[PDB]
């Protein structure tokens, strides 16, 4: 119901695109993207290595991008600030440029029209939000929200079930992470961060992430309590949460198994799965959920220290929470 | 000084031959394996795509495999127990293919003449070893031993130096591991371990492992306090460790760094290795450490619970640890 | 309407028996394969990491494989001989073992009940077929045929229409495939073929290939006029025909697109794709054709010489022509 | 002898560095680089995913890039015409940075000091040498040259034996190239070669190039003869040659080998390299050949048309190839 602008046509905004049109829940209206024209966004529409082509038509036609026969208005701006969405009916911005996570830069799209702005990834001052963890939390007054990172949006449903049941002392983190765009084919130049600049198609590389630390904002009473770090890895996509914690109350694996399970065919359902297969990464291609729990492949020390596995595509799953949160801000229109 | 045998001439009998040819602790005199013969194991002995062309020379010669000069008698036997290791004089024997890990199956080799045998992977009941932890305890009424795995060897010495130092109360391991023979290049059959069988190139894939429990073997201080499981990753060599554990003694990451550097610099140096570059994977290709320490990509949660990250070329830095064990017990006889 | 039964529940078998389902053009009754128990059939067929989870239902349930509710009866033979086919009311089998490929060995399945064998591979003397070049050569007489290889499937419907209407003096042709079940991991044994032994993900890998000179087989007018070779590249599936080739009645690039693209929508519709879409080897991911002319891709040095570009999904394409060469037996009885 | 400077600290300028410390042709004295600072330098330098840690001594220290005790003068200019190459006793300037591959654009060294400039791609008015084609018509009134592509360099060696040999009436050249730092990790943005950014580790993926049309710029006769294209694949380094030509006179196979292994112990040595063994890609990782004839992968049809296979490290070849050249300069001087 609720008409959607998407910002930055990346790996994310393409995405979340596809989702919404998928799922049905919103309908985007328009298109911002500085470096992709529009008959180049047909093509990256369409085509995609990692998820298929596109299920339906996509087309160019009078300058708008039509998927499935809706017409979608195409903006080509650097500056957020200058994006018309108001006059193009976009109620709700998607910000997945990466470059504007901050509530000033963000908030350059309520300049243009928008009512409200979704961060696409973590923002060190807007109000982060995690589906099935504490997205009930959001309220009318906020009109520039983030909902957090991929791997905070694996973590977080985990952690919750784990910290209501046994109560998590504390934890660490490690992801194993799939390839992203930031990444380099060959050795190349990452000032910033030098590992990243090494081939990433030849090298297991280690990564900071704030995403386990950013639990304790979407789960308060786990503050302080979870840290990590990550590895990425040769595969195009799909990520693997690895958490090691400390439980305050005595709990055997199968038990942990037991509640998860009940999670995820009860109010986390379609947010934390559960799976007793014997998978790997591309069993979860294209699996919409925000985490799934790998029963076999954790390992338990002891009642009070286990290694808890979760799956996440990590470019599918939180598209479709993208595109949940926004349904659900409708709702509280 | 010792004569060597080395039943399979694999990735490790392979690197065990060229790290015995280049020290020159141990001299090889004979190696079996059914399934190359002696024209073959010069091509592949020759060329090897992970660790570059062999430096010195390597040919054909009267029947014997000839590397730097030095014949070596070639057998093509499948029973091990038929393998006339005396006539050529092999004294003890690497058996690395894998398939003769018990007491029983590796004494065979001492049915035709060997002396000893050297198991190069964990054995169910082969006393085990990890130089620089627990050689010493070695002894010559010991005819069948094992080296451990390149994950064992890779944890021990860095848990020594932490249990050492600080104590560890209890641990969790996960290793991000490079793909192995025992892998597939795409989904087949793998009937004992199903995820095993998943395609190596495409998948992320979790592994049962007991490396970290081994640690119990050669540390019995550690007995029963760690544990863990392993991802297999798309990349042909070079596998690190991640252990998280809870220490007993308050242990700033600053301490941490100060006596890991102290024990690469003293009694563990060669063992395990310290560093505080900004190291991705490639960087310990051909690196004959067993274990080295990345200081950069650990982290603390607090001073009793921590993420340490070490890496492991697991076929070079193994593989001379299996050269550096006989010249341990060479020095005993 | 034809029951079938597989032999050989691999890469092809399995796909052949997706197809078989998906398309419901045969009626899959039976499998064999003594390395892969029922419950584990179950897995292999649910799971696959190039063509995703089986949108259907499949289990284990008395003994049989169970897929979208139709019983499959299971053997576990290593004797083709031995296989009771007409037990089970299989009147064809689907041989995809790939040691059974010549007419004496392949005829084995005839003793156990079967009517007719189609050999998934090149036989040194069964009669072989391509779907949409020579299939209508097929006759009751026959009950041993091949299907050729996935390579010939893609060469040999692009060579049909260029020789048609051009006409081929001569051409060579090289593939650039995807890895294989046949090669491994890391270095390791392949005493026939030395180069197919070497790690498979860090190689590209020239292998011989009859492939090319085999559509003469199918098209005896170009016997002794082409031939080639084999890339091997790390990926995991989709390959492509570089056809290199001299014309005996010249034609200019848009000329030859024009005839490419008439026969795609023709005759050769669903065999020989046409685009000129800006594609990449992930595109064709699951495409049933057996050959896709790439437009774009293809360069002409003259009117007489020129490099032709074809895409095949060399599992996906493959495996649907077997049923669909199946399909055509079954109308001729 | 000659003192040398480089621009771009990229692949191509950091192995053309590692290349000139090597030979003692020439001495690298001046690097410009402005995305890449002094520490940053130090560890780009001293490690390579591809190939290995660099085995001397590097540092910096005052300012400078000491490599070897020898310390370099490092500038950080955008642009060439403000970098003082005179003043840091640079003769020769090599443009590796891939933007001023014009006559008028490289020509801005000179307006430092710098007497001569080495474009290390192919320009499209500087006249372009490949070594042991054509460097033999450089003369000292060249102020502006280019040592060509790496493609150029692989295929003019063999091209120059094959034409003098038997003569090319004409060809078509498919090259299987490893990734290069202008492709993409996962599908982005590449609006003017749309196939080039797509996913580099999951494609295939047809590119244009320009490199066989080059070579008749450096042999005159094989002018609009010669054009073909290429295949990205997904390894981190090594490229193949896959050449296919119509030759004038009559030629066995073995009549080729014959005389391109002459060659190669000949006029080519260093250049053009031969082999008869059963080689893979990582084979030639850091060879320093221009071109290696692969005899067996190689396949001729006819008398007059044949397939030859020739391997290339795409980025030590060339590099080595460019200090070769101001070598050669050097003594022309
Ligand atoms: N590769 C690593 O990273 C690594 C590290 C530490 C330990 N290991 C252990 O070392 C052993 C060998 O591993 P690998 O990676 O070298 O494997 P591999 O498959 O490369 O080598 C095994 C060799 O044994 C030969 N072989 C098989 N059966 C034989 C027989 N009956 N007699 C004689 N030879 C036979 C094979 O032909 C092959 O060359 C395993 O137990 C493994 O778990 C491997
Ligand atoms: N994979 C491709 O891209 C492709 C394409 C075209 C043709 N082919 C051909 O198809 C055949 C099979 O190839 P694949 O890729 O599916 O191989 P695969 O290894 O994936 O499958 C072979 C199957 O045969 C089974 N098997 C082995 N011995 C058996 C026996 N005695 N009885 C019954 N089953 C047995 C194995 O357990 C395995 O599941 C080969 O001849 C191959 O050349 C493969
Ligand atoms: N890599 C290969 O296989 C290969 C082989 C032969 C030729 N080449 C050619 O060599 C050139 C460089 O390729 P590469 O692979 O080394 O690329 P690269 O991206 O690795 O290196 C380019 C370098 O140039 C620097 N740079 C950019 N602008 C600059 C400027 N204005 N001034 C100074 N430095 C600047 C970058 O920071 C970077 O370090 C290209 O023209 C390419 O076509 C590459």
């Amino acid at each position: 119901k609720v008409k959607v602008g998407v910002n930055g046509f990346g790996r994310i905004g393409r995405l979340v695109t596809r989702a919404a049109f998928n799922s049905g829940k919103v309908d985007i209206v328009a298109i911002n993207d500085p470096f992709i024209d529009l008959n180049y966004m047909v093509y990256m529409f369409q085509y995609d290595s990692t998820h298929g082509k596109f299920h339906g038509t996509v087309k160019a036609e009078n300058g708008k991008l039509v998927i499935n026969g809706n017409p979608i208005t195409i903006f080509q701006e650097r500056d957020p600030s200058k994006i018309k969405w108001g006059d193009a009916g976009a109620e709700y911005v998607v910000e997945s440029t990466g470059v504007f996570t901050t509530m000033e830069k963000a908030g350059a799209h309520l300049q243009g029209g928008a009512k409200r702005v979704i961060i696409s990834a973590p923002s060190a001052d807007a109000p982060m939000f995690v589906m099935g963890v504490n997205h009930e939390k959001y309220d009318n007054s906020l009109k520039i929200i983030s909902n957090a990172s991929c791997t905070t949006n694996c973590l977080a449903p985990l952690a919750k079930v784990i910290h209501d049941n046994f109560g998590i002392v504390e934890g660490l983190m490690t992801t194993v992470h799939a390839i992203t765009a930031t990444q380099k084919t060959v050795d190349g130049p990452s000032g910033k961060l030098w590992r990243d600049g090494r081939g990433a198609l030849q090298n297991i590389i280690p990564a900071s992430t704030g995403a386990a630390k950013a639990v304790g904002k979407v789960i308060p009473e786990l503050n302080g309590k979870l840290t990590g770090m990550a590895f990425r890895v040769p595969t195009a996509n799909v990520s693997v949460v690895d958490l090691t914690c400390r439980l305050e109350k005595p709990a055997k694996y199968d038990d942990i198994k037991k509640v998860v399970k009940q999670a995820s065919e009860g109010p986390l359902k379609g947010i934390l799965g559960y799976t007793e297969h014997q998978v790997v990464s591309s069993d979860f291609n294209s699996d919409t959920h925000s985490s799934t729990f790998d029963a076999g492949a954790g390992i338990a020390l002891n009642d009070h220290f286990v290694k808890l596995i979760s799956w996440y595509d990590n470019e599918f799953g939180y598209s479709n929470r993208v595109v949940d949160l926004m349904a659900h801000m409708a709702s509280k229109e």
